DNA sequence: ATCTGTACATGTACAGAT
DNA sequence: ATCTGTACATGTACAGAT
DNA sequence: ATCTGTACATGTACAGAT
DNA sequence: ATCTGTACATGTACAGAT
């Protein structure tokens, strides 16, 4: 039933070598155009379709220009959390996150428009987010996000301080190193000067490590049903997400938090048992049902910062996907056999 | 249980004895790698690394034998496997001096190395310390040092390389079921080391970089024996071993072919064969040690362990050690087992 | 003025001491 | 159970070199 | 600084065994 | 139906060459 969906959700072999021909050949390009100001991006690839949790198609890829920038002060935009004004080559640029992503974006904008052989086009922005946004066709339709990021060597600041509370799921080693890694900003505005955190390489780190035994999904241990009940949550709120517009508020981002919670909480491989997927999908139900029900979701790194607040998300759109979700919960998933 | 709880808390080093012993080890070594730098030295960029018992934290007893590499690395270098050994190696194309026909001499090397050593610590006014007597084939050089106590420093040269591992090592390190593959991948991805062992061109390779990551990455679940998780018995039982070798070698000589790597080499083995962390619960420690011991004991009668990251090296062929050694060692162990163990008892 | 090899500054796991 | 010394990894300041 | 070569993890696809 | 072995595909870290 459940393993059914999921073999409907399975990416293609042969869609993924298409696509990613395609992706690789215009971010090739775009990095190297930035390669002469923004000397010295690097590469950095994440979301779904690098932590293998993409579903239906391989129609949209996150990759990150990350940037090493030295000697930089943040102040923390009131008490947010997750957003920073940063201070202190990019003297055209108090290093304001529109003029930069402005700058940013021509230059993409202009290589775009130098290219032939592919069929692409960069998507009118939309205000106050930090992605330049292609959209390809090789027929079927793609979309690649690409992020400036500014990358930072320092401590990670206070706010995360007692965030990733990994240390009885993965360990206090794990996570000491994870915090030795550099940390991210994009420009998310909140205004037109702010920056937000990001730890996507952070999460991806995660997703390939998710176990408390080392073995765990490798050819020489066993497998655990971590993944697919993430796959199945982010394909329900998708479902969801096409019929009603009451739910344009809720993004996969709240299911990728989520599942990371839950993982917190159970964190035995045992509990993730194959056998057990029903279960596993459920208590996960469950779980994003209560943190609907009480208005709290935690950013996973940022425990102060509630992404289910009243200012960024109204009750109603919580209690509409409520009764949705319980609803598809105790009539056997009905809107997995839609199209 | 108890009984081998009360042996263990013998052993545990002393924080002030600890505190006094690496003092005066990180000042005399601070000096010679220095030494080695500050100088127009063929030795210029050698780093430290820090390996063995008391770095791994299972040095027992007293905190008087330090290990210590001084890696050198060298690029485009072409091994030669020395006959089929798998753990013997010629080393061919600073160090010109040594390169006495394309192969890179081992002794060579280590003279002069030893030499500038011994300049130094002649120039040491602070502290009691001199070199011990070069024993032949080996690769270290030696330092006695006296705050009152008696402190052995074994300084290893090694040459690093960045290249993929020897072909000898492929199906070594075989942690899959237990580590796992990435960490087995990522360990591979780590340089290789060569200490200095026809005879005198020969280099040996070393793992103790790896070794060391394994005693503090032990378990099969990654919070094993952190903050949030749960203790198990595994470094317990390697001291356990070492002690019970330990003890047995001061009073027999009987045993000189012996030595803490073969027990180490033995629990690895053992670590392999049984890799739940619930197989090494604290509350077993007496099954624990007297499976380990069986397993040493087996090795010792079908003559037959295996170097761990090497696995057509038998330590215990008869080339290497007689017969005899072995049978002697085997009545010395399973008496101890059969007896509630009197010779931890001793001193 | 700028760059750099060396030493120090900071954080934390591990294990001993209390 | 909490506190504390050592080791070790990573960042960063800087007298000496360029 | 950039680019490639190598090795192997994480996937998918499918047949034969269980 | 599930598991196991092989083949085929992509991603990614890092060394050595340029
Ligand atoms: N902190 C933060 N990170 C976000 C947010 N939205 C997205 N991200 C990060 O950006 C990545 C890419 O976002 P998306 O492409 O929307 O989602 P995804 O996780 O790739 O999953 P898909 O919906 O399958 O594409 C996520 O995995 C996160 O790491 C957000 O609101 N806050
Ligand atoms: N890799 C990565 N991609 C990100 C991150 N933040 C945002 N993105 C990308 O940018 C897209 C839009 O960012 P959002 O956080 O949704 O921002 P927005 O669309 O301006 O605002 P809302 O969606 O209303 O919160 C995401 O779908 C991702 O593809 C991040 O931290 N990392
Ligand atoms: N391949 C190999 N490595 C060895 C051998 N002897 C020692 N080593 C390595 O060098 C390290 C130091 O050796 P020792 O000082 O004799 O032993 P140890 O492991 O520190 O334990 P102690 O007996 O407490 O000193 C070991 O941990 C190994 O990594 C040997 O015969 N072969
Ligand atoms: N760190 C480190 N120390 C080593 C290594 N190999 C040897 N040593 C040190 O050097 C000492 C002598 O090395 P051995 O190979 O044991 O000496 P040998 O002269 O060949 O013979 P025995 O000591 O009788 O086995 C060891 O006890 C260690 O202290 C190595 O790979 N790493
Ligand atoms: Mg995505
Ligand atoms: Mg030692
Ligand atoms: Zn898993
Ligand atoms: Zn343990």
């Amino acid at each position: 039933k459940l393993k059914k969906v999921l073999d409907k959700l399975r990416l293609k072999r042969k869609d993924i070598s298409e696509a990613a021909e395609t992706v690789n050949k215009v971010v090739e390009r775009l990095l190297r155009r930035m390669q002469k100001e923004f000397k010295g991006v690097e590469q950095l690839n994440t979301g779904s379709y690098y932590e293998h949790v993409k579903i239906s198609a391989p129609n949209q890829f996150n990759v990150m220009f990350k940037l090493e920038v030295p000697r930089i002060e943040l102040q923390e935009y009131y008490e947010t959390g997750a957003f920073y004004l940063v201070k202190f080559p990019l003297s055209h640029f108090v290093l304001s996150a529109t003029k930069m992503l402005s700058k940013f974006r021509k230059i993409i904008k202009e290589e775009v428009k130098e290219i032939k052989d592919i069929d692409v086009s960069v998507e009118k922005e939309k205000p106050g987010s930090p992605a330049v946004t292609l959209l390809i066709r090789n027929p079927e339709e793609i979309s690649v996000d690409i992020i400036l990021a500014l990358e930072s060597k320092g401590s990670w600041p206070i706010s995360t301080k007692e965030g990733l509370p990994i240390q009885g799921w993965l360990g206090t080693k794990v996570r000491t190193n994870l915090r030795r890694e550099p940390f991210y900003l994009v420009p998310k505005n909140a205004q037109g000067e702010t920056w937000r955190l990001s730890f996507s390489h952070t999460e991806k780190y995660i997703l390939n490590n998710h176990g408390i035994e080392k073995t765990c999904c490798e050819s020489s241990g066993a497998k655990c049903c971590r993944k697919e009940c993430l796959k199945l949550m982010k394909y329900l709120l998708e479902q969801l997400k096409k019929e009603f517009q009451e739910l344009d508020a809720f993004c996969s981002y709240h299911v990728k938090t989520a599942i990371f919670h839950m993982w917190t909480q159970d964190p035995q491989d045992s509990q993730w048992d194959p056998r057990n997927l029903s279960s596993c999908f459920d208590k996960l139900l469950a779980f994003f049902l209560e943190c609907l029900r009480t208005e709290k979701l935690d950013h996973y790194f940022i425990p102060k910062f509630n992404l289910f607040s009243q200012e960024l998300i109204d009750r109603k759109s919580k209690e509409f996907l409520s009764k949705k979700i319980e609803y598809e919960r105790n009539n056997g998933f009905p809107i997995f056999d839609k199209l």
